């Protein structure tokens, strides 16, 4: 029940807030927006798909920059409440360079930096693009991971008041949430 965040020892010593901030501008915004969405350069994909998945995954069109979404993932296209991603989002990985899909037993990054685990996030489809999984990772897709943000700061504070994403990775791990992975 309580956030789990995986990190590369090389941000030890990042706030959770200044990685995501340089991570969301690093991403930058692939620009999914009417007349300017492009198959296979700003759509990302489902695993399994093809409009629903335990997992969506998404490479930037500016950086090797990719997020990985996972959980039970809905996404309603042209139907009410059109374009809604919904259902469970139980994680977040950030980090560089997209491999795999469904055909190779799911995505993983080649370089994951951190992960964010057990987010507890499940939005329903009724709440349209207003529901917290679609705001989350649209931030993902469009440069502003304010959202994720809120929602990690909510989650830490709920382990214990002391902690917040303006708390180091190092931080977070003598406090039992955060776990130390290798680095790139």
């Amino acid at each position: 029940m309580s956030i789990s965040i995986s990190y590369s020892t090389t941000y030890s010593g990042w706030t959770v807030a200044d990685y995501l901030a340089d991570w969301s501008a690093y991403f930058g915004d692939v620009n999914h927006r009417p007349g300017q969405v492009v198959d296979g350069s700003n759509t990302g994909g489902f695993n399994p798909g093809p409009f629903d998945g335990s997992q969506y995954a998404l490479k930037s069109t500016a950086s090797d920059a990719a997020f990985i979404a996972g959980g039970d993932l809905h996404y309603t296209l042209f139907s009410n409440p059109s374009h809604t991603l919904w259902g469970k989002l139980d994680s977040i990985a950030l980090g560089d360079t997209l491999t795999g899909g469904a055909s190779s037993g799911g995505y993983a990054l080649d370089s994951q930096e951190v992960s964010f685990s057990n987010l507890g996030l499940d939005s329903p489809i009724a709440q349209g693009r207003d529901g917290t999984v679609h705001k989350v990772v649209y931030g993902l897709m469009s440069g502003d991971s304010s959202a994720l943000q809120g929602q990690i700061d909510a989650l830490l504070k709920a382990v214990d008041p002391s902690l917040s994403i303006n708390s180091t990775f190092d931080q977070l791990a003598a406090a039992g949430v955060a776990h130390a992975t290798p680095a790139a």
